[PDB]
């Protein structure tokens, strides 16, 4: 069936859209080639519509059925509970999309009578009615990228499809416990969202070492959300239903599946009918869990079809990496084609065709790769990095323009040991926080799709707990990593190391001069910038820091605030 049908009504914005990085003294000090940085807008929604719209053909075989049976068996070991209206309300981001029924996210969080009553009525309706398609809004996302000259043309806007706030709270009540606990039970060590960046590195390295002649590949599905069929979504529901659930949960899950998850009408911000969806909704609670299960099922079966030897998968939504035993270069290329053919039959055709890789450092998954640097003792150590282009472009935008959610803070947290997060992101943003006297102000950021309020002054202990003390003393980064950063700095027009070091020393001195948590930031985050090093001992606050909850599950598109 067609992933989408369209009426001709436009996908409309509801606020002004800026497409060019503005000229701004603060962002200019970070990167001067502002014309390289753009944001997507509703103007390119038509381009995206064409890309996401196609007929899916799906044929299922014995391998598919076998894997599904195994997954259901694991799912049957899971007991999940309904959330109360209170608990669900508390998971709603403060700035989540308001309801069309006269209340917003703040009212939901405050347990406002108008909010809570409508939620109860939506829930009751889910129980009474298991057929009527539920309305969704479709919007073009405004996301920031750098121009890729070698590729041609800007990325068009991604779309988001989401039901009303009232429905989203009901999804949490029925399914929050399921989507938080089920994936790890079903997929075990293959479930990527259970890992911190360091734990992800550990899993990848150990998996690589477990093979005699390791070979790995990332598999890019062409528009994964759109490839997801009614069958796939019903199969996901059948997996959910294997859980030990309350009767009202079972009914609500069945209802949400029939009325929302399988498909439904698309409405623009002007209230006009834009068309109809028969694929994954990108803005529902089950997007991440559904994609992860479905990607895992199809890939596991395709591994068997391709007769890959000892395939180990790591899955995060639609992001898939496979590590296996090499059968030789020609044999590997042939087996990857068979894998691709199998995935295609399952309705997960390739974007870029998968390529066998024999160096672990060259495998990119979740937009990231393992690399090597040296710790204080000179020992080679593994850590997670990524190309810094998008992080830096977004940092520049977030410098020039105010936004609730700050990718830069998430990037510092997740990539704290990296050359670029330390040299550039920490230096740049602490200089701004110093200038603004806003070090004490908590900021919102995203980790694995969930939103968190984080105090920048807590960064030293957060980094220690997450990455260890070595994050503050890594040096001698790999030539490949240094070269990649070098290319980025040239492309974006970012100042060189000598400039960042100078800026960092000044930032550090000021932080130190202020005492308290500010001084701890100066000492630990910027020790790299000084000749006369300070001794970096374990921070007492880090030992009593429970960073569990951060890496339990993925919630991208799921409207989750922790
Ligand atoms: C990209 C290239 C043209 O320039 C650089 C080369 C190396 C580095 C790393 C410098 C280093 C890090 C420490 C954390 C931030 C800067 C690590 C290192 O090996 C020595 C050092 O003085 O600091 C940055 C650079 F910007």
């Amino acid at each position: 069936s067609m992933s989408y049908t369209w009426t001709g009504a436009l996908i409309t914005p509801c606020a002004a859209e800026e497409s060019k990085l503005p000229i701004n003294a603060l962002s200019n000090s970070l990167l001067r080639h502002h014309n390289m940085v753009y944001a997507t807008t509703s103007r390119s929604a038509g381009q995206r519509q064409k890309k996401v719209t196609f007929d899916r053909l799906q044929v299922l075989d014995d391998h598919y059925r076998d894997v599904l049976k195994e997954m259901k068996a694991k799912a049957s070991t899971v007991k999940a509970k309904l959330l109360s209206v209170e608990e669900a309300c508390k998971l709603t981001p403060p700035h989540s999309a308001k309801s069309k029924y006269g209340y917003g996210a703040k009212d939901v969080r405050n347990l406002s009578s108008r909010a809570v009553n409508h939620i109860h009525s939506v829930w009751k309706d889910l129980l009474e009615d298991t057929v009527t398609p539920i309305d969704t809004t479709i919007m073009a996302k405004n996301e920031v990228f750098c121009v890729q000259p070698e590729k041609g043309g800007r990325k068009p806007a991604r779309l988001i499809v989401f039901p009303d706030l009232g429905v989203r709270v009901c999804e949490k009540m029925a399914l929050y416990d399921v989507v938080s606990t089920l994936p790890q039970v079903v997929m075990g060590s293959s479930y990527g969202f259970q890992y911190s960046p360091g734990q992800r590195v550990e899993f990848l390295v150990n998996t690589w070492k477990s093979k005699k002649n390791p070979m790995g590949f990332s598999y890019d599905t062409r528009c994964f959300d759109s490839t997801v069929t009614e069958n796939d979504i019903r199969v996901e529901e059948s997996i959910y239903q294997c859980c030990d659930l309350a009767p009202e949960a079972r009914q609500a899950i069945k209802s949400l599946t029939e009325r929302l998850y399988i498909g439904g009408p698309l409405t623009n911000s002007k209230g006009q009918n834009c068309g109809y969806r028969r694929c994954r909704a990108s803005g529902v609670l089950t997007t991440s869990c559904g994609n992860t299960l479905t990607c895992y099922l199809k890939a596991s079966a395709a591994c068997r079809a391709a007769k890959l030897q000892d395939c180990t998968m790591l899955v995060n939504g639609d992001d898939l990496v496979v590590i296996c035993e090499s059968a030789g270069t020609q044999e590997d290329a042939a087996s990857l084609r068979v894998f691709t053919e199998a995935m295609t039959r399952y309705s997960a055709p390739p974007g870029d065709p998968p390529q066998p890789e024999y160096d672990l450092e060259l495998i990119t998954s979740c937009s990231s790769n393992v690399s090597v640097a040296h710790d204080a003792s000179g020992k080679r150590v593994y850590y997670l990095t990524r190309d810094p282009t998008t992080p830096l472009a977004r940092a520049a935008w977030e410098t020039a323009r105010h936004t609730p959610v700050n990718s830069w803070l998430g990037n510092i947290i997740m990539y704290a040991p990296t050359l670029w997060a330390r040299m550039i992101l920490m230096t740049h943003f602490f200089s701004i926080l110093l200038a603004q006297e806003q070090l004490e102000k908590a900021l919102d950021c995203q980790i694995y799709g969930a939103c968190y309020s984080i105090e920048p002054l807590d960064l030293p202990q957060i980094i220690e707990r997450l990455h260890g003390l070595s994050a503050f003393s890594l040096h001698s980064y790999s030539p490949g990593e240094i070269n990649r950063v070098a290319s980025c700095l040239r492309k974006l027009g970012v100042p060189p190391l000598r400039v960042w070091r100078h800026r960092a020393r000044s930032v550090r001195a000021r932080l130190l001069s202020q005492g308290g948590r500010a001084a701890t930031c100066g000492k630990y985050l910027f020790n790299w910038a000084v000749k006369t090093k300070l001794k970096l001992t374990p921070i007492p606050a880090a030992s009593q820091l429970d960073l569990s909850g951060w890496f339990v599950a993925g919630y991208s598109g799921g409207d989750i605030y922790h």
